[PDB]
């Protein structure tokens, strides 16, 4: 019943007719990713908590007195910039602003998209560990302190084989998994592109 396709396709729900990035569905989709990650039984389950803690921050903003301004990422950015609830230069009175919090998930989404795309078009003899590192170095690595970068990089060598990873998506044999990624990744890509435009245009790509 539960599989990676269900999660990827849930990202369709994150964009409305005006391509507002809706926060509730975004959270729901990320909870799907966490459940998938935890199902893989790798050492990276050690880091699921960081995602979960970030989702809870966002859920608490959605449960608060300004909940309506957190309905979409676009609304969130407008509200937090106009009320100075985002630390722009250095961490200060708003260490857990919606803007800086969502940024971390967004960067991770970028990594995930690069990793899954890499996997989708990889040769049969490609190593999962290499797909992960190359995509990590492309993306998330620059935002992590050296101690984290080095530990993550080493941990990559302990990942399952390409075949096992594809089968773990639970959508059939590797060949079916590969076609699934092609049909489903565009949903996560669209969410990423719209979110990246939002952050880029507001010069928020480097929030502390
Ligand atoms: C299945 C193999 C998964 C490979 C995942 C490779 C990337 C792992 C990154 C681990 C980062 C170390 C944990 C804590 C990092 C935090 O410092 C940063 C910055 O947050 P801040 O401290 O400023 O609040 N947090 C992040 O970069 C977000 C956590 C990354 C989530 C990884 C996505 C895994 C989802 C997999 C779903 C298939």
């Amino acid at each position: 019943g539960f599989n990676l396709k269900v999660v990827l396709v849930s990202f369709k729900q994150c964009l409305d007719e005006k391509e507002e990035v809706l926060l509730d569905p975004y959270i729901a989709s990320w909870k799907g990713l966490v459940r998938f990650l935890n199902s893989l039984g790798t050492i990276f389950s050690f880091i699921s908590k960081d995602v979960v803690s970030k989702l809870r921050i966002m859920e608490r903003l959605r449960g608060g007195p300004q909940s309506e301004h957190y309905r979409s990422l676009q609304a969130m950015v407008a509200h937090e910039l106009s009320n100075r609830l985002v630390d722009l230069e250095r961490r200060s009175h708003h260490p857990e602003s919606g803007c800086r919090t969502v940024l971390r998930l967004h960067r991770a989404l970028h990594w995930l998209q690069l990793f899954l795309e890499g996997l989708r078009t990889s040769p049969e003899d490609a190593r999962t560990s290499a797909l992960c590192a190359d995509s990590y170095n492309a993306s998330l690595a620059a935002y992590h302190p050296w101690v984290v970068r080095r530990a993550v990089t080493v941990a990559f060598c302990t990942l399952p084989t390409r075949e096992v990873f594809l089968e773990a998506m639970n959508v059939g044999p590797p060949e079916q998994a590969v076609q699934m990624l092609g049909e489903a990744l565009p949903f996560i890509q669209r969410v990423y592109n719209v979110s990246q435009k939002l952050y880029a245009e507001h010069s928020l790509l480097d929030l502390p």
